[PDB]
């Protein structure tokens, strides 16, 4: 048993570096020099707790071995972007699967295994991967195996993930199914999910299609709730109670890597049908729109000027931004002219930021929290006391603990400001 | 102690028939002198499993008398139906509830309860219900209660609910709830919900929006599952294997139901996710006429014309708005077989529904037709099965058998 891994960043080096740990004969490949002279000088590309100890041990080993170009291999992994085509319907990008396709094809022998890691479009195992591969005499579950497996993983221990988490195995045939079993069956603790490629492709954009047109709904309410005076995070806990009701909560926006880049990749296969798609991703979109004229409504009615930005980032106790409606906020506060912006962020470093809550708050007139940081959780008076007026516009509804003096507003109170 | 129920339909009569079972004196109020007679005679109005024995004792017992007029109580329950606002909104059409709170308004006295289990539009408890009240002398709070208590029925276990299930108690003001909560004590063993009129009119329409969008989105899969080649069914399935993906099912469309929206209208998500709904009648009719179009004959058997299965409901049903589509379209035979629906059109024999008929619809989820053999279609043209409600459960040989996962193997 060997295996190649095109493409080892956040996906594709972990998953290098989970095999070789498990005794198989590993190579890395990827179209980067850096990474590679990086990864050959025997230090990791991406930032990942206890990774570098593995890493170490594993290279050592001389089960890792990682080069720029593929060799013949029994399983070969694909783990390359997948980009949102700058089009209007925000398209899967799928240009970086098929050069990695590109860079396997002569290397490839009867017998061998395909795995597409990668975020895929649905149908690009069979209109695209397949036809490729079946032109050079192959046929798929017979002389070569497709499989697209899609990966996702969680910085908060990457590895931990790869072992326990439940996998979907997409095989193109029956035969296809059982060998990619076969290979994640190394290490895989977890369920092995079967199923074929179409399916597997549709079901995981399903996933986050639920979830961005669940979380549209609950932004809709809050829009609706709060110009009917109705407390929308009230509303939604109420109707919860009913077993088949899982309303989601409302937000500053959609951020997220895989949450944004998703359900574009339905859209683009059938742009006409995907309405409601559409829909709940433009209404996503509008969120950091809303909360800034909320924000510019607040600032009128007070004296002051000043609004401290609380988070910066997509998720709560990350220090990933890239891909965060709370930074477009900000970014959007402070081109306002009428508007002076304060940052404030524990978890990301970075110069514009600032780490003294009191300098932050100091002579602000709006508290604007956007992340939900478990340091929000508890804040008392104390806090907010530098500040010009004592009022927080919570859009995360992180804050728990009590106040006297500070105003305290959710997406379910904001209406009695205004 | 005497309360009285203006309405009695699924709702009012069970709500008569259980708090005279628990000894209160109701009277129960419709504006059907049909209704009115039955009840009368001694025979229910709707079809419900133990509720005519319920009944009968209790009409024996001198709980439960019924009138088509009011009169003086401690506690009034306005239990009649709210339609939609003719919408790709669905808003509450509120007039039967404001017209039922008019005939009760000359019998209100100082210390009165007031409970509306209609569904309602936001806002309506405060905006026009608490002015009318107000406007007689009474006081919110002090003079007369008000509660918007909302209902939640299961057809079958509707008693048994009635008394396990838990309730929401909106009231107008912290007094209301105290009102409203001592009216449902006398038989709710569930959880008494405190909140006000406001949270709970917003909540159950939200629980009836979260339904329909998840509905919509389910129907929108389905008809980019189609155009794709992959199984629609199948892909619901795997993706609600993860915790906090709960995807609904795909049907014939939406049969109506209030939405939280307010009659005055954006709403962009609600609104799409109607026109979705909306649109399956038409999705169904234009896949029944490719079916057609492919085989001979001129003969589609629809079963199921109700909204839900293993009810008699044809109210806004999407299963009775394919039926007429398919009715007014000249090269189309259609047939109607419904077990539950009591109608002149309808046909009450399976065999002679079928018989020449090039295809089968399934459109309601009756348990009739969960279990269904090839000899059930032996009188069809075209033994072929297009099941809109994934009701079928059972296993052919001669028959085709088409899901909203399969209908594009029609080679179509
Ligand atoms: N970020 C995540 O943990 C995550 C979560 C969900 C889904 N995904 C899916 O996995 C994809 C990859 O994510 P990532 O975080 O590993 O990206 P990444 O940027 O961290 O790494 C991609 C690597 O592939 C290399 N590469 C690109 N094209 C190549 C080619 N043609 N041949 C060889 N190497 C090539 C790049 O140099 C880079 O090192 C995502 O775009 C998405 O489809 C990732
Ligand atoms: N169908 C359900 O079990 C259900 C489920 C959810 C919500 N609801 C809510 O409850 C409402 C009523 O449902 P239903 O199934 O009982 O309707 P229904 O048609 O079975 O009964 C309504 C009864 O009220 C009577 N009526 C109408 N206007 C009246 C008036 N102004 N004065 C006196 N009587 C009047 C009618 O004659 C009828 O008998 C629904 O529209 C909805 O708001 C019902």
């Amino acid at each position: 048993s060997k295996l190649t891994v095109v493409g080892l960043g956040y996906i594709g080096l972990p998953t290098s570096i989970m095999f070789a740990k498990h005794g198989v004969d590993v190579l890395g490949v990827d179209i980067n020099q850096q990474t590679i002279d990086k990864l050959q000088n025997g230090q990791i590309s991406i930032e990942e707790p206890g990774l570098q100890e593995v890493y170490e041990e594993v290279l050592s080993s001389g089960k890792l071995k990682v080069s720029t170009t593929p060799e013949a291999s029994d399983v070969f992994i694909i783990a390359v972007p997948t980009p949102n085509n700058d089009d209007q319907y925000r398209s899967c990008d799928i240009s970086l699967v098929m050069r990695a396709l590109d860079s396997i094809l002569p290397f490839l022998k009867k017998g061998n295994t395909i795995i597409v890691e990668s975020t895929i479009a649905p149908k690009t195992m069979d209109d695209f991967v397949k036809p490729v591969i079946e032109n050079l005499g192959f046929t798929i579950g017979e002389d070569i195996y497709l499989v697209h497996c899609p990966e996702r993983v969680l910085p908060g221990k990457i590895l931990e993930e790869l072992v326990h988490n439940n996998r979907i195995i997409g095989g193109v045939t029956k035969a296809c199914i059982e060998a990619g079993k076969r290979v994640y069956r190394t290490f895989v603790q977890g369920e092995m999910i079967e199923t074929d490629a179409r399916t597997a492709e549709m079901s995981k954009l399903m996933e986050n299609t639920y979830r961005d047109v669940n979380i549209a709904l609950a932004n809709e309410l809050t829009k609706i709730c709060n110009n009917l005076n109705i407390n929308v995070l009230d509303v939604i806990e109420m109707a919860n109670k009913h077993p088949r009701v899982n309303i989601h909560q409302p937000g500053p926006g959609v951020g997220g890597h895989c949450l944004a880049v998703d359900p574009y990749f339905i859209i683009a296969k059938d742009p006409e049908n995907a309405k409601l798609i559409q829909t709940g991703r433009e209404i996503n979109n509008s969120m950091p729109a809303y909360v800034v004229d909320t924000t510019k409504q607040i600032i009128k009615a007070l004296s002051g000027n000043k609004v401290t930005v609380f988070g910066l980032t997509y998720k709560g106790d990350v220090d990933d931004i890239r891909e965060s409606p709370a930074f477009d906020i900000y970014e959007l506060l402070n081109q306002e002219p009428d508007i002076e912006v304060c940052a404030y962020d524990p978890h990301v470093e970075l110069d514009f930021v600032e780490h003294d809550m009191s300098h932050a708050v100091k002579d602000a007139s709006l508290v604007l929290i956007l992340s939900d940081h478990s340091e929000f959780k508890n804040l008392s008076d104390s806090h907010f006391d530098k500040m010009k007026h004592k009022v927080i516009f919570d859009t995360k509804n992180v804050v728990k603990s009590s106040f006297e003096d500070v105003l305290y507003y959710n997406y379910g109170n904001i209406f009695n400001f205004i």
